[PDB]
């Protein structure tokens, strides 16, 4: 009841921040999570010793892969926390409980594959889910995780607020599907234009709710430059071993993940920022203006990559 997490006060300060990263230190990432719930939340939001067993269920999920791995989990966490701390009054209690429950949960048991490598392999699990297969997947697994004994971390709610939650935390971990943006941020686009948004309308608020889990599932690009440029080179470690098991199914990759083809990766940074995340955080700035340091810190990163391509570093 009385025990609060505390963290060392550069983590304390710097956690606050849309750019921090939660470093090296695996053994520390749950307490950062925890310390993120009991202040977004409060400290009575779970049993304490129901939430830890949660985390570590949820940790022992994720597989060892150089970007779809527990860091990824704890880190587009942090950025929820992020955006909910700063958008205090928006946001009702089962959504920021689910909310940060959703993003630790949301890419639970990847193997660094694509949908698309899953539909050309014939993998079981593109036959029990035709689209956002592995979104459906990590659902799944977070719903098997809550129905393991002791693990039921929504156990307090009623049975409509528990039905709320999951909800929540289905089209949350849905809308992570990047196939599902495009076409949502059009949406919220138009909406925020034509002055038809309406955060009371729930299909709205879904729609909003998807792209905040979109933004944090990518903020990746909104960190200082060494973290984005280290971070890059795992995320292209994932390309590069689909790329090769194309091959080996008789396909050649898309140019980006061929590791034959590595010179042409800038520019394929350049589109990706160009097409998705800068259109992703500008966006949510125009409907959360208070997320604006993550379009700055994406528009200093896509100048960084421009400079790559120039060869000025
Ligand atoms: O720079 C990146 N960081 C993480 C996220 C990300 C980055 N580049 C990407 C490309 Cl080319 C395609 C799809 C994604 Cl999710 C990408
Ligand atoms: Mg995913
Ligand atoms: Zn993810």
């Amino acid at each position: 009841g009385l025990m609060q997490f505390t963290l060392p006060v550069r983590l304390c300060k710097e956690i606050e921040l849309f750019h921090f990263d939660i470093g090296p230190f695996e053994n520390m990432w749950p307490g950062i999570f925890v310390y993120m719930v009991h202040r977004s939340c409060g400290t009575s939001c779970f049993e304490l010793e129901k939430l830890c067993r949660f985390i570590m269920s949820v940790k022992k999920n994720y597989r060892r892969v150089p970007y779809h791995n527990w860091k990824h989990a704890v880190t587009v966490a942090h950025c929820m926390y992020a955006i909910l701390q700063n958008n205090h009054t928006l946001f009702t209690d089962l959504e920021r409980k689910g909310l940060l429950i959703a993003c630790l949960c949301h890419d639970l048991d990847h193997r660094g594959f694509s949908n698309s490598y899953l539909q050309k392999f014939d993998h079981p699990l593109a036959a029990l889910y035709s689209t956002s297969t592995m979104e459906q997947h990590h659902f799944s697994q977070t719903v098997s995780i809550l129905q393991l004994e002791g693990h039921n971390i929504f156990s307090t709610l009623s049975s409509s607020e528990y039905e709320q939650v999951l909800e929540i935390i289905r089209k949350a971990i849905i809308a992570t599907d990047l196939a599902l943006y495009f076409g949502n941020r059009k949406q919220l686009e138009e909406m925020y234009q034509t002055g038809s948004l309406n955060l009371n309308n729930q299909s709205h608020r879904d729609r909003v709710i998807g792209l905040m889990m979109t933004a944090c599932d990518l903020c990746s690009v909104t960190k200082l430059w060494p973290v984005t440029k280290l971070t890059a080179n795992d995320i292209y470690a994932e390309f590069w071993a689909e790329g090769d098991e194309m091959k080996k199914l008789g396909i050649q990759p898309i140019p980006m993940m061929d590791r034959d083809k590595k010179d042409e990766v800038p520019q394929g940074q350049l589109g990706f920022y160009n097409a998705v995340a800068i259109p992703c955080y500008t966006t949510l700035t125009q409907i959360l203006p208070p997320t604006e340091p993550l379009l700055k810190a994406c528009r200093d990163n896509l100048s960084q990559w421009e400079k790559v391509i120039r060869g000025e570093e």
